[PDB]
């Protein structure tokens, strides 16, 4: 299943600072979740300054101030094709 916990959707960190965009999905366990918006799909780019967490968090390094608006996690499944989702704010 998919289930999104611990995600405050306005968040806010420090211009040049190493942010993480905290949002927790219990998605079924191969799958995983899509950081979509301010980039594009991101996973696919991976930047320099890019870091999915373990725990399906995005840990931007640096996170500057032209980076900030609405990160949308995606949580997806491609055994039992699912597709949830939710828009994160994140201010710096």
């Amino acid at each position: 299943y998919v289930m999104f916990k611990n995600a405050p959707t306005p968040q806010e960190f420090k211009e040049g600072e190493d942010a993480v965009i905290v949002c927790d999905v219990v998605s079924s366990l191969p799958p995983t979740i899509i950081w979509k918006h301010k980039g594009r799909d991101v996973i696919l780019k991976k930047d320099v300054r890019f870091i999915v967490l373990s725990n399906n968090y995005l840990q931007i390094r640096g996170i500057k101030k032209t980076d900030e608006g609405t990160y949308r996690c995606e949580g997806r499944i491609l055994a039992r094709g699912e597709i949830n989702f939710k828009d994160i704010q994140v201010i710096v």
